[PDB]
């Protein structure tokens, strides 16, 4: 853990380096089966309460099975706008659709006749891993049928009721979780796949030992980037499909960019111009190029490790890293946006905070022991979380992050002081440096042409 | 199931036809009641464990009732921006507010004195359907009071504890689900309304048989577009309001539009212009006009049937369908947006995928048996899911949808090759064809006027 | 409850006054502890079913503890774009990180040796409130060990199994809720903090009596603006951190602004200009200034009281209230946006509805007794919820809110009739009154200069 952070005063932005990558670059699909029963009907002219409880539990089981069948017979009769779209569950749904052909269920049942785990080939020629996580058929047919199938339902025992309830609870919960999500669920609960079974699926994937260890250590995130799909219920067997991620890129450098608006500080109201850098997010080296994640909601962090998803990313060249040290470079075209609004805000970075204090707003950073230790002036400034606990930007109070690290301050004149406020192209959402430069150079051309003609007409007088 | 898809090369967009509509055009409200008890106090100088368990369950019941009373005494002392706003629970909240007038609870209790279902008229003159889904009062008053009301609490039986737990669990879950949602819940769980009661409410609505059948078959979606509202707890009765949808438009044609950016392929960096069609979403014929759903999150699909919601829609004329066959028609004004960014992406359609490959990005589509089967050039292209499993657009891998259907390819020169790159109005977010045409015709007017004057001054020399 | 609403016809917007404020201006953190056990191993050569049930429950407990340890050893090896960013759980995470130093667990255990509540000082010098909400150690070590530690596991009793299940359920649920949320949860469930313990924490905060009463009455919202953070599991004790809000500003006036587009009604298609007010949200007086909440998802309402959050707000001067009575005031610069789209929509306010009816759309408001009672013309209009139940704007049907109040109608000519349609700066997303005025005054300057030169050249002929 050697996270470092730099502040660039010339553009009012910060970069945090020192992380490691774990990117998702594929999917893995398996099949999970449950062996049910087909209890026909229960009939007793009894009066004991234990028989009543047994009948109630059996009724709940039948209702769950019927609801599952009914559900099955319904499916088969700033730069966030630059991203393409895709379907997240295409592979699992394809496997589920393959499962509906005739003879597949017989193949699955024949494969797992003796053992609880096997590898079977489907019709099209794909091999998937199967499992049998529960078996209610044997217990029901060997315990409950002798009590209630033909006899007068004489005497169940008190322990049998509790045992049956404990057995049936998991199936009830699985039915409940499929029911409300219309078939496809979000992070796979403990009922769908036990923590002792997730660690067993991982030790069967065709991956390297390092990826196996990474998936085993951080198992609470593999569970948050997975899907579960209901497939079929027929011929006394239940089957659903689990879709697990694959991490093909591991241990490559990553960094994050924090940006804030940078304005001018003229006293006259409504006489200030601003610009802001719009490309803020996560960047990670990936096979000779940089991947950009702008949604700020697809990447998780565990203290040095970032678990991103490559379906909501952009592939940029390796020169995108050069916008930091220099902004007027003739090799990349950094992205900005312009406006004319002067409002104070603050951005809480990983190792400090950025404060923009424009207008008459009072901005202050305070320590918890002495009290007030800094009074910001008008501009973009940055303070580190070493002796600072909270920062206030007016009516708002923020708490800074207290991670240990090293922060550096880079001086330099702001770039907003180089432009001409009489020709600046305001209200230019999602512009770039070259576009802004082009829009300015041509207005002066019109002005000069006008001046030329005006001089010329006063030259031809005589 | 006869879904069809077309690709229009001239605008880099695709249309998928063949669906059917089921639109929500109203609400239906009912009342669900529960009959509670008013156990005052329990006192025993006992030592048996069964008495302890009974007391614990009674304490949980009292705590749930108290929490419900406390909650009740708190409420009564791209084109996604074009949509208006509305309140989703106005009708249910209105009914709940009507329920608070004096004498309403007496009317409800008198209506359901003997049967479990009745129709009653409130004060203002509206008739609603009531129900009684649970009755703990009779069981408690006829079983638990003889054990603990006055006596020394001699001997409960072991089965009674389990029976009471099973009875009380549902009320505990209902209290839990109201507690965390502040009164109004999202898709109605199995505890609020049993699957055997939802199918009974549907057979009492004033609707046609076809709508009844549609609601009965797809019951997992009627449950996802419904609300539950806590109303009152007083005079030993609990009542909450359920708000069910109504589907007034059924079996009308629908289709979806997929759009992707279309750019120019000049070699020089920063010398390309782009435009994109911004109106992508679901369209459905509705009584002589087309309804547009741009949020891309309000419509569900079950293999040919689309369950949309009409509160987040727009009403467009019937000529909006004409932007597909022609884009320069003098009857509608299709909506576009312009920029100057050249980044590669991909859009996964229903029966294929659209690939945009600009710059130095390597784009490829691969089959799972042979391997690589296509290498895209620079431009907008489209490939169908017949012999293609995955497509990669650089560092990203996508899985195409494997639905069966028929796809067609329509040729034609791209429209971006007709414009003049010296006067093209870039950075024009949310423009239209006529606006872009107007902004170009007037710059040439200024240029021609300038040329006219410049020639004229050199005509008056002598 | 004296809510009032006004409609300003000149700008097609409405204001609803009469509310009260309860703003969050800080955090409060406490520690919740659970006393576990360290059962080593269970071994019985038994055959009774009760022993089997006991062993199963013990196995579940061990699995929960192991999963918790594994999770712990993973974290330590329109104007919505104007808002700054911040970290919501900085304080709780800081306290959790402080908890990991050596000797802290010993201090916590020594503080709560005898009582269930104490105040203890950590290493850095901060005092926090601790608690002991559950004790499984004593029950396990005094009941289950005599049954299964060394003996042949002779006879458990039937009531012991149920008692142990009831004890263990809460720990199982806590483990389940941490497991799927990766450590940090959203609104604190009933398992993490009992409703009888939340009301006990509130009576220990260093706050005034009025804030205590406000927090006690509306306890279902204090629970929705809180976080729970997993911290540690070691040395036979479990500890997690709860982060509760603080309400520093209470009983200050608030109001809401509703805005809708305002267009021109020329008959020719594609010849209309529009403008819309973009600053819609909640405003609340706060210490000599107004706080603006634009996200429309951070503020809740209970019939006169608004529970907002100050982390997603903006601090504006006190002159922002002046845009309502007048829009051309020389003291503030109200924010608008321009376009050229004519589409009909509707905005449902608190005491009525705003209807915009442009083009050939049919807009109508209907009562539930007579039927149709109003037919809107082309323009922006407003109708109150007194004799009106629903309003339709085409293919869409809306339900108005039926709250009691007083509404007022303010006449005045629309401002869109003052501009010149030949120089109006369309497609100017997020503009302002002064910017639009500036962009118009300078085009006329160019036209006049052109005319001047053209006259001048025809003056020098001879
Ligand atoms: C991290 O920095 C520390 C300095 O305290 C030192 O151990 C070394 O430079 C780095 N350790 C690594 C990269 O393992
Ligand atoms: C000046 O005009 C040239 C075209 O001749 C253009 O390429 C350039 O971007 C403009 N601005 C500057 C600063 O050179
Ligand atoms: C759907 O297409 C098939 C062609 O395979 C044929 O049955 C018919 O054209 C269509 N059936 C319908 C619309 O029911
Ligand atoms: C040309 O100018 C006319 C106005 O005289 C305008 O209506 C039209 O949109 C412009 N462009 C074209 C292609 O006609
Ligand atoms: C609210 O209005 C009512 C009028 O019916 C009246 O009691 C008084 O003006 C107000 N009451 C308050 C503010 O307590
Ligand atoms: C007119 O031009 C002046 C600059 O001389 C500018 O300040 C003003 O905003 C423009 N418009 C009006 C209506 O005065």
């Amino acid at each position: 853990q050697n996270i470092t952070e730099e502040f660039y005063q010339s553009t009012c932005s910060a970069v945090s380096k020192g992380y490691l990558s774990a990117l998702r670059t594929g999917w893995y699909t398996s099949v999970i089966t449950i062996e049910l029963s087909n209890i026909k009907e229960n009939k007793c002219n009894g009066t004991d309460a234990k028989v009543k409880l047994i009948k109630q539990e059996l009724d709940k089981y039948k209702n769950a099975v019927t609801e599952l069948q009914l559900l099955m017979q319904s499916t088969q009769a700033f730069l966030g706008f630059l991203l393409g779209v895709g379907s997240a569950i295409a592979s699992g749904v394809a496997v589920s659709k393959v499962l509906h052909l005739e003879g597949e269920v017989n193949k699955i049942k024949s494969a797992l006749l003796s053992t609880n785990k096997a590898v079977v080939s489907l019709s099209n020629g794909v091999s998937v891993l199967t499992s049998k996580v529960l078996d209610l058929k044997n217990y029901i047919d060997k315990q409950l049928l002798p009590i209630v199938n033909k006899q007068s339902c004489s005497i169940p025992n008190i322990e049998t009721v509790i045992e049956f309830q404990q057995k049936n609870n998991r199936l009830l919960e699985i039915t409940r979780e499929f029911s409300v999500n219309a078939g496809v669920t979000t992070p796979v609960s403990t009922y769908m796949l036990t923590n002792s079974e997730l660690l067993s699926l991982i030790n069967d994937m065709p991956i390297t030992n390092d990826q196996k260890k990474l998936m085993s250590n951080n198992v609470q995130i593999v569970r948050q980037q997975s899907y579960s799909i209901m497939s079929i219920i027929k011929e006394e067997v239940l089957a659903y499909v689990v879709q697990l991620p694959l991490y093909g890129v591991i241990d490559t450098p990553c960094w994050k960019l924090h940006t804030s608006p940078l304005c001018t500080t003229n006293t006259k109201e409504g006489s200030n111009i601003c610009l802001t850098r719009t490309d803020r997010g996560w960047y990670c080296d990936n096979a000779g190029s940089v991947s950009f994640f702008p949604l700020a909601e697809t990447c998780k962090v565990q203290s040095n490790r970032v678990f991103c998803d490559t379906m909501n990313s952009l592939t940029l060249p390796s020169e995108v890293n050069l916008c930091n040290v220099d902004i007027f470079n003739p090799k990349y075209d950094c992205k900005i946006m312009t406006s004319k609004t002067d409002v104070s805000s603050s951005v809480i970075t990983s190792l400090g905070a950025i404060v923009s204090c424009y207008g008459k707003t009072k901005c202050t950073a305070s320590n918890k022991n002495r009290g007030i230790i800094k009074t910001f002036s008008n501009g973009c400034d940055y303070v580190s979380n070493k002796g600072v606990d909270t920062v206030s930007v007016g009516n708002t109070l923020y708490y800074v992050n207290k991670q240990e690290g090293k922060s550096l301050y880079v001086k330099g004149e702001p770039i907003i002081n180089f432009y001409d406020p009489l020709v600046f192209p305001s209200n230019l959402f999602y512009a770039s440096i070259s576009q802004v430069n082009e829009k300015i150079n041509q207005s002066l051309a019109w002005i000069r042409k006008f001046d030329e003609l005006l001089h010329n007409v006063n030259a031809v007088k005589s």
